[PDB]
């Protein structure tokens, strides 16, 4: 009939890698109508549909989950139906030939979110590095399971890597975590440093400066409630050198 | 092996209607990867892919054609490989629940094109009125084969229905030819009236006014060369009443 198992993000990662054999797998978008079917070669559609496909893959393996009603904020899937603060999964996809084109989240929303819901910082990002050839055959060249702090970095002029347009801050932007090329700007080494960057960015950004004063304390108390454990966020000025050039 | 037939636009229209049974047919976009396949419910992708599907349908029925290298101008298919001025096919698709969302062509380009290539006015438009339900099943609710003059009309403030933004003319826009509701603005009754609208629109539009003086003569001579037959384009002022309100 129906025997539904509960899985974690690491089990899903490992299952796709070993059991599905995702790295060697082949796939393609296809449109059927009447008695004719054709390949579909629209390249931008692949990234939006991998998330839907994992949905179908989970649902076909009887794996237990809920879906997120908010597209703007993480997560995409709740892997624990009874605990919606833990076992949280975000699916991301980008064309592997170029740098990662996905966004993490609007900075203003995310800086507020992680005070109210610090457990969002422990969301797992299942990232598909996909590729589509000229014939339309889609393949997953790379697959990753990473934390938000593992896929972001600092930038020039701001504490965290941002999308800034005409001096106005928008979305937190990912770095190139996978490159063996050792740049002057590496990814954040730990959660505390990422959060330290967020803290300072709150003050740097004129839009979010109004709630910069209390931010550190408010976050550390909120982390304590939800995790029953203190966390020490270093000052950005002390740790900035690890992530900048000079 | 391969027995390839030559068809005309009306034969293709009738074949789809009776032999394919397009009106009662069912279809859907679908993404395969590994061993999981899912429905794809992105609604904007359907319109772009019907054109590709007809390509596949022609190619699977051994039907002879060439494809157009220019997306901005008609046609999409050349149904006569030896005569690329005749048997020209444009495929259009719109969601049947709303009014037609497709464009005919940029007006500046099209006003110049029909002097150099008057045979473009005899292009056949195979128009798919499609629909996608909540489950993702695509159906062709209506199918039409029409001329450009049968799917356009006048508007308020210009001789032909246009997309105007801040007093700047862009694309020729289709009317609602299919509606049994008899509006004050009907579609053009014949080719000559459509062309009369184009002629006047050339002068009305400040961008194309520089070549408005000679336009009528230049067009009528060009029509004569290509068709070996004179054509009389009426003055727009005389016929405007048929297409306006007052
Ligand atoms: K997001
Ligand atoms: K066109
Ligand atoms: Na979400
Ligand atoms: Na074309």
């Amino acid at each position: 009939g129906s025997h539904m198992i509960k899985l974690t993000a690491q089990q899903i990662f490992d299952k796709l890698l070993d059991e599905e054999k995702i790295l060697s797998a082949n796939g393609q978008i296809r449109f059927f109508l009447g008695d004719v079917d054709i390949i579909v070669k629209q390249k931008d559609v692949v990234g939006n549909i991998i998330q839907e496909w994992l949905g179908g893959w989970l649902r076909k393996r009887e794996i237990e989950f809920d879906v997120s009603t908010n597209t703007q904020m993480p997560p995409d899937f709740f892997l624990n139906k009874k605990d919606r603060s833990r076992e949280l999964l975000e699916v991301k996809a980008f064309n592997r030939n170029a740098s990662p084109g996905f966004d993490i989240a609007d900075f203003k929303m995310y800086s507020d979110e992680i005070i109210h819901k610090p457990y969002m910082l422990d969301v797992d990002y299942l990232i598909f590095g996909y590729d589509m050839d000229d014939n339309g055959n889609v393949t997953i060249k790379d697959l990753w399971l990473k934390k938000v702090w593992q896929i972001t970095r600092s930038m020039d002029g701001w504490a965290i890597n941002l999308q800034v347009k005409k001096g106005v801050v928008h979305k937190i932007r990912p770095g190139v975590w996978y490159s063996i090329n050792k740049k002057n700007m590496p990814m954040f080494e730990c959660l505390e440093d990422f959060v330290s960057a967020i803290e300072e960015t709150v003050y740097q950004n004129p839009a979010t400066r109004h709630n910069a004063s209390l931010w550190k304390r408010k976050f550390e108390e909120a982390y304590k409630k939800h995790y029953n454990r203190s966390i020490s966020i270093p000052r950005w000025h002390e740790i900035a050198h690890k992530y900048k050039k000079k």
